[PDB]
């Protein structure tokens, strides 16, 4: 769907921007600094769920650029492993949110964040 | 969810960026220049559906900036009318896509795009 590689870069950066907001905004809730409203969180994780599937199609071949490391393309199976694993951690967070269980939510939140960071560590330029 | 107004600006701009991609990428399909796969389009409009609900919460009070005109806030009921109407046109597009009917999809697509443009004309800076 991208006329030029730059358009794929712009897309994925915007998807990540939204993912950061929908993930990060739950930090005060899982810390207890903000109240836990199970329906609120269930709805927010559903948004996060949708957003978190979007970036991957915007790293198609020829779309090198931004802060994406070239290793995303030379090591495609491993990058795919990392995004699928991340999305499996998002499934786990969805299950916690759907269950309305703050303990499971905090554990699953931490797993998701670790997966974000592990991918950056390997595949996002400094 | 925004630490500073700038973060709300960044959010809404990213949401619009994704909406533009998920809307605009259907242009070749509704023109007949690309094949019509009903399941493909149903799925894409579901994404568009989710994205199109996101910007509005990122124009809260104090979040003036970007290419948002100040009229969004001094005329809140009218801006709310415009976003709700836009989202109702998105409902109409979802119904067309769910029905698998390319004629209804093209008509509904055109209504959505007109609603995007009408809001810009009134509320987005040059
Ligand atoms: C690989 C499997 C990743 C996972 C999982 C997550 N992210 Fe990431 N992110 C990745 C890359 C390769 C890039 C650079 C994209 C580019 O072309 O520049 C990014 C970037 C970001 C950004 C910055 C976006 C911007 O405005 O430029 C943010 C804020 C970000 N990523 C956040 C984020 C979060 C919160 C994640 C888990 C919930 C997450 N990412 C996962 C690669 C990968
Ligand atoms: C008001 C009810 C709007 C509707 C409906 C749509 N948009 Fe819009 N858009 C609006 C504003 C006020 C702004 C400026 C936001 C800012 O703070 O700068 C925008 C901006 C955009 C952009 C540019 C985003 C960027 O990267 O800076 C795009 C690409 C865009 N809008 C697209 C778009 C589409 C495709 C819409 C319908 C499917 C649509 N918008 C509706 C206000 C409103
Ligand atoms: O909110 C965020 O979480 C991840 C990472 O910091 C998790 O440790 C990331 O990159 C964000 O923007
Ligand atoms: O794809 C888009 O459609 C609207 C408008 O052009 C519809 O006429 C818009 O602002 C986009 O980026």
């Amino acid at each position: 769907q991208f006329a030029k590689p730059e358009d794929a870069v712009k897309y994925r950066q915007s998807a990540f921007t939204l993912m950061a907001s929908h993930f990060g905004r739950m930090t005060p809730v899982v810390k207890g600094q903000a109240p836990y409203d199970a329906a609120q969180i269930k709805a927010n994780v559903e948004v996060l769920k949708t957003l978190s599937a979007l970036p991957w199609a915007a790293f198609g071949p020829g779309t090198e650029g931004g802060d994406a490391r070239p290793e995303i393309w030379s090591d495609a199976a491993s990058f795919k492993q990392k995004q699928q694993a991340f999305q499996d951690n998002i499934v786990k967070l969805s299950a916690a949110a759907d269950a309305g269980d703050l303990d499971k939510l905090r554990a699953a939140f931490g797993d998701v964040g670790a997966s974000c960071k592990a991918c950056h560590d390997a595949y996002r330029k400094k």
